[PDB]
């Protein structure tokens, strides 16, 4: 069980990462 | 211990899946 | 390697609530 949550956190630190960068780019596209 | 990340990483993958959907359908409203 | 999941997983989720605010801005202005 510990191998397998380390496998998805994994998944989940490499999604985060990317949605920040995608996220941070929509940012600068749309304004202020 | 271990029951309890379970549950918090299940809860992040559903947050994740979403905040990648809305990220993609900005993306096609930016133009890219 | 408990605790050092608890570590990333606390990281994860500050990340992730954010996005999730940065997301909703994004969504209102682009929607309304
Ligand atoms: C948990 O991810 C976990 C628990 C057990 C094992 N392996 C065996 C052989 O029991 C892998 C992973
Ligand atoms: C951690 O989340 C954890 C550790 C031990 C137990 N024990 C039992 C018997 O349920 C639950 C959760
Ligand atoms: C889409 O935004 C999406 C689709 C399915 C799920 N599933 C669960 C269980 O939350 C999340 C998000
Ligand atoms: C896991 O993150 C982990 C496991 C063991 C230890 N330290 C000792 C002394 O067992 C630290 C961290
Ligand atoms: C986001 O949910 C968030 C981040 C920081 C703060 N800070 C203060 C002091 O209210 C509120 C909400």
């Amino acid at each position: 069980r510990v191998a397998r949550l380390e496998k998805k956190v994994s998944a989940l630190e490499k999604k985060v990462a990317x949605l920040e960068k995608e996220v941070a780019r929509l940012k600068k596209l749309v304004g202020e």
